[PDB]
């Protein structure tokens, strides 16, 4: 069901970000180890979340608070969180922001976004990590690349930022889509990305900027080419897609662990199922393990519903119960 879901989405994003963390912290990142390591999932609330999760859930309270999107809402929302727990591990150049929206003299939400960085915005990985929710609040494809964008855009101004955003709010929306081909999957996202990166404005600043032309399309299409080769390293996954902060080397390497792990994977015990495997193997990527587990495990948790979401799993994760009742509002007000 629709339901199913919404709460396996979000529920699969906690598990991304809280099973990330433990294993990133404990420098447990290589896949034996992570097999070995499982049972302190506990297959009480044992496994914190981080500014993943912390960003996320305060995306959604503004979507339903509001019943729409407000950026000042959703501004305010972002930047009381961060005042009431800045510990929970947010990115380096994102706090500026933070302290900006903060002050009282601030009369426009997006300014503070725009002059990150010498006036070029962020390209971290913030504004997609947080985005599921806007697939779950918005069913149209039109509203979810919308409102996807205006969202990391209180944070993350680049193209590489707020594309990145899109992109990943695209894989969650094609999941709740139900059964797919993997290749279905990974051409609708394609089509996507290249009508955005094809764009006039969008290519001629790609041009002035010194960057590649069309880098999510680029990498969608690498995507496809590791889909069909033989026996794909861990080293070749990283070395082509990357496993870091950026935008850019993170969301297409999330939604290659969706694709990859809609089949069986001979390292990973065949007791794990479908949501399990996508986010072991994510974990064993290495790199940024808490953001690209929690987009992994929201297009997977998306996708295969709350069947798959593990109980012994899910109840070690702080807040489960708060998450599962944003995902039931969430289709409440919006489906
Ligand atoms: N293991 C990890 O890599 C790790 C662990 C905990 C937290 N984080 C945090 O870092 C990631 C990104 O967070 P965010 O995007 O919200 O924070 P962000 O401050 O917007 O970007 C994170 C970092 O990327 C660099 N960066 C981004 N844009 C530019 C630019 N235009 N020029 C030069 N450098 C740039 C810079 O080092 C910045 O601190 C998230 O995973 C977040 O959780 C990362
Ligand atoms: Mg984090
Ligand atoms: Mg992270």
């Amino acid at each position: 069901s629709s339901l199913s879901r919404f709460r396996g989405c979000l529920a699969g994003a906690l598990l991304g970000d809280c099973v990330g963390s433990f294993y990133a912290a404990h420098d447990t990142v290589d896949l034996t180890s992570v097999l070995r390591h499982v049972q302190s999932l506990e297959p009480t609330e044992a496994l914190y979340y981080t500014d993943d999760t912390a960003m996320a859930r305060a995306l959604v309270q503004s979507l339903l608070a509001k019943e729409a999107f407000d950026e000042v809402d959703m501004a305010h929302r972002f930047a009381q969180e961060y005042k009431k727990d800045p510990d929970r591990g947010y990115g380096a150049g994102v706090v500026t922001v933070f302290k900006k929206l903060l002050n009282p003299k601030c009369r426009d939400v997006f300014e503070p976004a725009r002059a990150q960085f010498n006036g070029k915005g962020s390209y971290g990985n913030g504004g997609a990590m947080r985005v599921a929710g806007i697939s779950l609040a918005y069913s149209s494809v039109q509203d979810v690349q919308k409102f996807a964008r205006l969202s990391a855009q209180l944070t993350h101004a680049s193209s590489l930022g707020y594309n990145g955003a899109i992109l990943q709010a695209l894989a969650v929306h094609l999941a709740l889509q139900g059964e797919s081909s993997s290749e279905h999957f990974l051409k609708q996202l394609l089509g996507h990305m290249e009508d955005l990166e094809g764009d006039a404005q969008s290519v001629l600043d790609a041009r002035e900027l010194g960057m590649e032309e069309r880098p999510y399309s680029s990498r969608l299409k690498k995507i496809g080419e590791l889909l069909d080769q033989a026996s794909v390293t861990r080293e070749e996954v990283v070395s082509e897609l990357g496993n870091g902060i950026a935008a850019f080397e993170s969301v297409p390497t999330a939604i290659y662990c969706f694709l990859r792990c809609m089949e069986p994977d001979p390292e990973i015990p065949s007791a794990f199922n479908s949501l399990q495997r996508t986010l072991i193997y994510s974990i064993s990527l290495g790199g940024d393990t808490d953001t690209i587990a929690t987009m992994a495990g929201a297009i997977a948790g998306a996708y295969y519903g709350m069947d798959q979401v593990p109980e012994s799993w899910q109840q070690s994760c702080e807040g489960y119960e708060e998450t599962d009742i944003l995902a039931q509002s969430l289709h409440r007000v919006f489906q």
